[PDB]
């Protein structure tokens, strides 16, 4: 059938991984979605004229280092590394998620996008320049999103598929 893209959404608890995934696939904002639910969700989309299927793993729960969890994460072809623009700690944690992804993928060149979520909020603690500089330093795109208003949500996932396509074209 059509090309499938296994995407994995990672980042600190409470940044909006579930709200972003629900908004992308179901087209509505679910506030306070159960923080413990970790599951995969499917959506057929058209990106740059090419029809494809997105299989998105919305991660949750405890930090676990096992052969099983490493292999589950290893199935990811692209990663959305999410922080909240009003939570400095979630931004400071980004390097850790990227380190674990590079470890399980056994590569420095893994399709990835840095996502700064909750752009609708007025309490910003991480400025656009700081996040743009971090993404540039990693060689990845940076997208600001709001799972609430849908601003940047499709741009973040579509950009990640484009990174996968570009990696596969190399
Ligand atoms: C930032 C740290 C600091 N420690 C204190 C608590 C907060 N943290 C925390 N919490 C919860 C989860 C994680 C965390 N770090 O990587 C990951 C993921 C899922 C990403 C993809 C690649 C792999 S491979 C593997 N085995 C993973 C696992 N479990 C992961 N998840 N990190
Ligand atoms: N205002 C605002 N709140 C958001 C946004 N995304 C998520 N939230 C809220 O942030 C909290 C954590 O969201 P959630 O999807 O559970 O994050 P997760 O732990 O990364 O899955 C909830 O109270 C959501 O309502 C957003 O873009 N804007
Ligand atoms: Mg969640
Ligand atoms: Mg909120």
């Amino acid at each position: 059938g059509m090309t499938e893209y296994k995407l994995v959404v990672v980042g600190a608890c409470g940044v909006g991984k579930s709200a972003l995934t629900i908004q992308l696939i179901q087209n509505h904002f679910v506030d306070e979605y159960d923080p413990t639910i970790e599951d995969s969700y499917r959506k057929q989309v058209v990106i740059d004229g090419e029809t494809c299927l997105l299989d998105i793993l919305d991660t949750a729960g405890q930090e676990e280092y096992s052969a099983m969890r490493d292999q589950y994460m290893r199935t990811g072809e692209g990663f959305l590394c999410v922080f909240a623009i009003n939570n400095t700690k979630s931004f400071e944690d980004i390097h850790h998620y990227r380190e674990q992804i590079k470890r399980v993928k056994d590569s420095e060149d893994v399709p990835m996008v840095l996502v700064g979520n909750k752009s609708d909020l007025p309490s910003r603690t991480v400025d656009t320049k700081q996040a743009q500089d971090l993404a540039r330093s990693y060689g990845i795109p940076f997208i600001e999103t709001s799972a609430k208003t849908r601003q940047g949500v499709d741009d973040a996932f579509y950009t990640l598929v484009r990174e996968i396509r570009k990696h596969k074209e190399k």
